[PDB]
């Protein structure tokens, strides 16, 4: 049953969400929704990013979720989404502009569980997972490190034995003049003192371990004539595979309704309370696992942390950081409430009054322990940082609804108030120099050193008038016609309120008198809609000319603080030096709502007594005067950001659902659930600076404008250069030389320049695809749900430090074990620029070659699970008892164009592991 | 009916305790509760000090609370109190052992509404009241404060026109030769600026208003057989007599219970969520306006705020000091929530595992504006401090109970595992240097001065094996036997549990067949009892030798801050100074449980077919084993405090409480509920250094031991000398002249010195009574309740400054009006001693001159409400619809000893306002 039955609404069924056992239900739904992106990195929390029918605007994209008829914009991690009894979709304006003004990326409505009337029922869940690293980068050991710097040294031309990190080799030369190494011998210790010695160290699998996952919930319900209550309590921990990484959370939720007065009134309320603890891995552990050569040891000879020492690179010990990063625990309490009351002056009036309350409390205390990895130090810098956070939204709604069922007209006439007020602050505290050096001691008041005080706090408010009318006539013609008046404390006086209409038409077929002969043809609807909504998803503070006295006690990576504090008598401090104000952007008065205006047809069609359903939809969206932050001239300098509507986005998409579920004569019933996507995005206007700094795309080269959002671009890599000859015929280029990489003249000017390049990355699948299958046989259900998404590109940053040698900001880097399949005149059978120390060719510029394709195909969850028959369990009382064993990405299936692994997550982030759960069921 | 039924246990009427319309239900029985000594100052919140069974111990004196099985020790001013549906005291050590391991204080036991089975209910509650200030302190206006400074001139000998306040007298000597006032005249402006007017300012007008207090309560309840639930929502605001001082309170409660498996199972849970939000008033408020004379303006000539200038007294602006405070608001987030199962293997055997939260958040942000009130300055400093507070308790409980009924004889066994653990936590940041000086632009990150660091950590956890068996003879003989083994993380492994015992016996001689015939005689039992408690509230770091880094970063007044951080080089700073560390106490490895020792004799009996019900109980509680922190020898310096069980208390009490209730036969009903309790109290035991310092009482002239908690040695003030042969035949004295105090020589050594003094304060009342009426005729009920305390001593700080001139720590300050009546040989019917400037003969010494008898009898709060009949309520559908009309604090009856006013709070604390209220309640 849709809540709308005239737009674009996507019902997605809450049992298969629960059977891969998600802690997040959003990341659950990865591709089992059409026109619908989620990414997750595969961090313990259920944290992932939602986008709805493409990238709409050029401000936040988060869509709207609403719980228990409240508006939010919240992860659902920190939730508990096991207690969810339907998940409902709205990806049209039209249909989604009534349930709120934030409707410009979709509203996703969730319905929390009810005690159903007449019956009462508990349940109680368990579930145990193990978690295994399956994306281990492949990096050279220290065998292979050698090997790879000599072929470098050799290629290059230089003394292999001059590289100065202990390695010695003895080699010589073949018939055909190539240098071959013949073998390598290493020094015990890498530094003089002998205290860092050499080893074979795998940073990856040092670094990594096997997390366990456990959840336990219990959810009780009862319902009567008079009323119904729910509670439920939850349990969830997640260890990810990165050490010192987890995530727990508790979660209490009490629902219930109460009739009183002859059901004339009815009061509800919906509360739930979390507490998620959680420890996260530090930005860029992978990239600084993988930079690390194998040859440092973890351990020093003194049982102190290893690290560089004399030429090695100045790289931090991934697995010394984890631990000191063990300490850096944060709370999160979250208060989801809602109370409603309802009353109803006679048969078809309804007066509903709602109040719903989100308070989010995080507490954080962070931890610099002092460190000294052989070269790498903090002079002995011990600090502590606690941190507190505010977030508080408060929502009053009220609805009148009036219905009426003459004739064969039906006619809703809905209007509604709705006030919501957001306020945010947050403060810490800094205190330095301490001395036992523990998280115990380790507190402000026990600091001896110099403290710091940082606050802020900000907030909004938003006010809307809606209504909304449907007319249906026979059952058979529908229409819908909303009008929103929507104003926000963000804009001025002048431009505070905006309009908004949207209508709706729909017709079904099937009831038309002139087809009762087709009998197969179940039912089947055409449906259309065009619909304007709002969005204002911009900085508080951003009509306004912000001057802030920014003394400079913020810390700051490179010396560009940016503060106002000088020392203008000269006395090299010794005291609070004068300071003053600095504009961090120029308000703009004329700023006013972005408008979306989103045009949807679709069809929906069931066949052969409801058991072949399906739809077909068809979307266009624009999206103009988009609220986007224009960067300063160049000239203006600083705070010369400011918002203005400047924006035009366009995407033109299609989906395609379908589901067909039938029994067997045998006792086999088969359920089949199709989904495919696919959609175009397009920019076309955007303000002249933005088009310039390229940060919607472009790489700052060309102008995004007329190409898809994200696209960028490059030079173009044709193959490399295997002789003299080759380089001499191609056209003139810096750095040109055998094994290195050939960039195609797209000028045809005779020289390789900044201006041949062109668009070579667009970040736009083909088409996205998900299949569900559903097995039932002689109490045996299993369930198989595969993902694939077909026709995207993907800028491989891995690349960038497997394929070439001293390719990074820093050399003499660990790299990828691919690198050893490098040109060569050994092996002139590669594809892999030769080995050098020098890029002079300058590789690391955007090029095709840095571009893989994205296609996959993977087994997202996969289930199978035994029922115990009624007899048994009726014998013990139990009224349902079930087992399952699962695999969470288990197997997946990439194009042999990606070099690479893990095509999800093809960059330095969060791996994606592979989950083995065992869980079971109890119905007391 | 009683939970316990063989101990001192005292039931509240909860009918009565919301008549009252407090906030706080503790405050409401202010005297209903014999044995109960409930102390309000009067702010907006409902906060109140309770001694149960007087003062026992010399830690913390503050009871046990249990909410829902759920102990605490947090006021209940932050819960909502109009959801309370029984309220039980548990004054006995026997009977309030087995609910927990901190009953050395007293349990109260507070039962939240719960739905009853087989109806469904709401009630709505609303209250408007206006609070009048009532206590005014008589001070005295230009006109007398000039009148007062000429007679302490002209009483000294001084010229009374070198005042230099810009007074100038003409005046002249009578017949007799005593000086006499003929007329006073003032400058226009007090200063050469001519800035600060003259004028008659009335502080304690300016600086109080008529409050406003509002109340709306919710209520809905739904019971079944499957399952009851209830939710409640009450908003509460008080705004306190002083102004910019406010206090509200949001409250949101959820209880719901299902019963599953035919009744075998049962899984319940009550949760509440509390948001407070209250500015204070400042510290010494009233006594800054009463010390500030009235001559001073509150607004200066350009507008700014009123200040002493020249040779006025350094007091600060309240009115200013008020306004300046208006933006120290602080949120008070509580959590409250249980959730226990219940499972029932066969009729007699129950288990119940049971887990209680107590989340507790605070966050302040209190400003520090740059004021300047003539002399009165703070060198223009501006500052902000963010506070936040994070407390944390859960509490585990497994019960197993049996149940036996075989023959006569009744059998209850139980069992009990307890764990608790308390977490707490604060940090807070501190920022300086502000422009704007407003609550918006003041946050730490637009500072640019000195920021400073605080933050601090501490718990503690509690496990505890208790043990409860009853037995029933026939109905008439009760045997109850309870065995505790309590241990906490305060002490050491060695001395970390204890085993407390506890015996009750019980006989019903109305059960017994040999007064069958006495059929007035309803009911009639004799109790006893003999239990022991432990107490070990007191510092979680205890035996622990404390050393702390304290820098310096602490605010201190006088400079005594002990911060350890010298500028050895001697550069006058300029930078991070070295620290160290400073002993904060020695730890003490022994020590153990504080041992209370509780003996209970009761009588209850019930008369005229319980009508005429009453009880009688005797009382002897005997505490040794006090941990009791003993300060340093003197010489041993800072950190000589320690912990020590050295301490011996003695507490002999009665009580009588009586309840006759009857109809008329013109149809009123009547019912009456007297209370009387008395109680005396002894220190036995104590250490020679708390003797010596007096913290306990002394003065530290005389050791404590053997006297009253709390007494005070003082001189006695034998009048007042009337002529000089008065002071030449009394002892000699330094300071004694005509008109001056005159002191009793105790040990007639003929001089009086240190050694003439005796015990003088006894804090000790004879008696404390309470009478409630309510009486029911034709819809009408009208509640009166009188509360009265006779026999206790009070000490009056005011009088020190309202029958003495200059005797304060700075001169010509404001005083009382009856200063105007002080002895003079023109006025010689007199007691208060003459005016001077000079304290030469010392009258700011404890004597029996500050010694008033604080015996009252007040009318706590009497309420008159009419109730709509039942067939007009009908005719509207309504259940029940009632109003009523209050007044709380309205009439008072004081002794004619107290020279002051409010016998109650007789000090410079905040004032206890008339109330009037009119409340209606609804009950759809
Ligand atoms: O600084 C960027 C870098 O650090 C993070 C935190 O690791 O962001 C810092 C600030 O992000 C905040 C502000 O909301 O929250 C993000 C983290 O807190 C969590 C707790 O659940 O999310 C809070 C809440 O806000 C979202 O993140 C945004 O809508 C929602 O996803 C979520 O519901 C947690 O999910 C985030 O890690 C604030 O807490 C930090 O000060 C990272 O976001 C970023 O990588
Ligand atoms: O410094 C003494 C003087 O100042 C007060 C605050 O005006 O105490 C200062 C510190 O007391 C703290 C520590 O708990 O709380 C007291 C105030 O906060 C409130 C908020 O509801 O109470 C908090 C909580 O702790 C109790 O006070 C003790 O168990 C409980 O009554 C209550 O549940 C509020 O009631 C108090 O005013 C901390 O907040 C302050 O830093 C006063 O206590 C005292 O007069
Ligand atoms: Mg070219
Ligand atoms: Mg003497």
């Amino acid at each position: 049953r849709k809540a709308d039955l005239t737009g674009a609404v996507s019902v997605v069924k809450v049992d298969e969400i629960q059977k891969q056992g998600e802690n997040n239900p959003v990341k659950a739904l990865q591709g089992r929704v059409p026109g619908m992106n989620i990414t997750a990195d595969g961090n313990p929390s259920g944290s992932a990013t939602v986008r709805i029918r493409g990238i709409g605007t050029l401000n936040n994209n988060d869509p709207l979720y609403i719980i228990d008829g409240v508006p939010t914009k919240a992860g659902m991690h920190e939730l508990n989404g096991n207690d969810i009894e339907s998940i409902q979709v709205l990806k049209d304006a039209a249909s989604a502009s009534i349930y709120g003004s934030r409707a410009a990326n979709g509203v996703i409505i969730i319905t929390t569980k009810q005690g159903k009337k007449g019956q009462i029922k508990i349940n109680f869940d368990a579930s145990v997972s193990a978690s295994m690293y399956q994306s281990k980068m492949n990096v050279l050991n220290t065998e292979q490190y050698g090997r790879a710097m000599w072929q470098a040294y050799v290629n290059d031309g230089e003394n292999p034995n001059g590289n100065a990190l202990g390695y010695a080799y003895n080699w010589g030369y073949n018939a055909d003049g190539n240098p071959v190494l013949y073998g390598m011998t290493l020094s015990k210790y890498l530094d003089s003192k002998n205290t860092m010695p050499v080893a074979d160290t795998d940073w990856f699998d040092e670094i990594t371990r096997t997390g366990v996952i456990q959840q336990y919930n219990l959810s009780v319900s009862n319902g009567s004539e008079k009323g119904s209550s729910f509670f439920s309590l939850g349990y969830y921990k997640n260890l990810g595979v990165i050490k010192d990484t987890d995530f727990d959370r508790f979660s209490a939720r009490m629902n219930s309704d109460y009739k009183l007065i002859d059901d004339i009134l009815t009061i509800g309320q919906h509360f739930t309370l979390n507490r998620t603890s959680e420890v996260q891995a530090p930005g860029g552990i992978i990239e600084t696992a993988l930079d690390i050569p194998s040859a440092i040891p973890v351990y020093a000879s003194d049982g102190s942390w290893g690290g560089p020492v004399g030429g090695w690179p100045d790289r931090r010990n991934p697995r010394a950081v984890l631990e000191y990063n063990k300490d850096n625990r944060y709370t999160y309490w979250r208060m989801f409430g809602d109370a409603y009351v309802n009353l109803t002056p006679f048969k078809g009036f309804n007066l509903r009054s709602t109040f719903g309350l989100d308070y989010a409390n995080k507490q954080a205390r962070y931890f610099t322990y002092p460190y000294q990895e052989g070269t790498q130090t903090n002079n002995g810098k011990s600090a502590v940082e606690a941190k507190q956070e505010h977030w508080t939204k408060w929502m009053w709604n009220a609805i009148a609804t009036y219905q009426l069922e003459v004739g064969k007209h039906r006619g809703d006439v809905m209007i509604g108030m709705e006030l919501n007020r957001e306020d945010d602050s947050h403060f810490s505290g800094y205190k330095e120099d301490f001395s036992i050096l523990t998280p115990d001691y380790m507190w402000p008041d026990a600091g001896s050193g110099t403290a710091q005080a940082y606050g802020a706090g900000e907030g909004y408010s938003l006010v809307s008038f809606f209504g909304k009318m449907n007319y249906s006539y026979a059952d058979r013609y529908l229409l819908s016609l909303t009008l929103r008046r929507d104003g926000s404390s963000r804009f001025g006086k002048n431009h505070r309120y905006a309009t908004f209409p949207s209508v709706s038409l729909g017709w079904r077929i099937t009831q038309e008198n002139f087809m009762k002969e087709l009998t197969w043809l179940d039912d089947l609807k055409l449906r259309a809609s065009w619909g304007q909504t709002g969005n204002q998803e911009i900085s508080n503070l951003a009509r306004y000319t912000i001057y802030a006295p920014n003394y400079g006690t913020t810390d700051s990576f490179g010396g560009q603080s940016y503060g106002t504090a000088y020392d203008i008598t000269g006395s090299n401090g010794g005291g609070v030096l004068p300071s003053g104000f600095k504009r961090n952007q120029i308000g703009n008065d004329n700023i006013k709502w972005e408008t979306t205006t989103q045009t949807n047809v679709g069809i929906d069609f069931s066949l052969f007594k409801q058991s072949l359903y399906g739809s077909l939809e068809y979307y266009y969206k624009k999206a103009t005067d988009i609220l986007t932050e224009m960067a300063g001239v160049g000239v203006l300098g600083e705070g010369g950001s400011r918002w203005i509507n400047s924006g035009a986005m366009k995407n033109q998409g299609f989906e395609f659902n379908l589901g067909y579920r039938n029994k067997t004569a045998f006792g086999l019933t088969y359920d089949l659930n199709g989904n495919i996507s696919t959609y175009r995005n397009e920019i076309l206007e955007l303000p002249e600076t933005v088009a310039a700094n390229g940060k919607f795309g472009g790489n700052g080269v060309k102008s995004v404008v007329g190409h898809t959002y994200g696209a960028q671009v490059g030079y173009i890599a044709d193959g490399i250069f295997k002789s003299q000859d080759e380089v001499d015929n191609h056209a003139t280029q810096e750095g040109a030389a055998v094994g290195r990489i050939r960039y195609r003249d797209i000028d045809h000017n005779g020289v390789i320049d900044e201006r041949d390049q062109n668009w070579i990355y667009d970040p736009t699948p083909s088409f996205s695809y998900g299949l569900n299958i559903y097995l039932e046989y002689k109490n045996f259900d299993l369930t198989m749900f595969w993902q694939g998404v077909q026709g995207v590109d993907i800028i491989s940053d891995v690349k960038k430090k497997s394929d070439f040698w001293s390719a990074s900001n820093v050399g003499f880097l660990n790299k990828g074990t691919r690198l050893l399949n490098a040109w060569s005149p050994t092996n002139p059978n590669s594809d892999i620029p030769a080995l050098t120390r020098s890029d002079t060719n300058n590789e690391q510029r955007v090029s095709t070659y840095f571009v893989e394709n994205g296609s996959f195909l993977k087994l997202r969850n996969i289930q199978l699970g035994y029922t115990v028959p009624a007899v048994i369990s009726k014998k013990m009382r139990m009224d349902r008892l079930r087992f399952y064993c699962s695999a969470q990405n288990l197997l997946t299936i990439k194009s042999k164009n990606f070099t690479g692994e893990d095509p999800e997550n093809p960059n330095f982030s969060y791996p994606i592991p592979v989950n083995i759960t065992f869980g079971l069921n109890i119905g007391f």
